[PDB]
């Protein structure tokens, strides 16, 4: 509270990890469904069912430009990728199959770097 404050937490490396995170999810061999915005003109029902589009490409822009407060609101996005992934596509489907893997290696990576 006011003047009350827990001990600072080193957070002046976060970019650089995230970053780091970042390249690893964008060179990992399942990553080409989400490398890149889905084209809301040629994905039918895209626009309507998914409400907020998120990739990678579009992760690494935020990051580039200061656009992250801090690192929880960049595994906010991350998780949003697979999310979406999972709303729109079966399962057993290699898109699907995609959405998890990829989930599962962010979520290791994130929990060996920061916790």
């Amino acid at each position: 509270s006011m003047s009350v404050k827990k001990p600072k937490r080193d957070d002046s490396k976060d970019l650089a990890l995230c970053s780091m995170i970042l390249t690893e999810m964008e060179t990992h061999e399942d990553a080409w469904p989400f490398l890149l915005p889905v084209n809301l003109k040629l994905v039918p029902g895209y626009k309507k069912v998914i409400k907020k589009p998120m990739d990678f490409s579009t992760i690494r822009e935020k990051l580039s430009s200061g656009q992250y407060p801090n690192l929880e609101t960049f595994a906010l996005d991350v998780r949003l990728v697979f999310d979406n992934c999972e709303t729109f596509n079966e399962d057993d489907s290699d898109i699907g199959r995609a959405g998890h893997n990829m989930r599962k290696y962010f979520e290791k990576k994130w929990t060996d770097t920061f916790k």
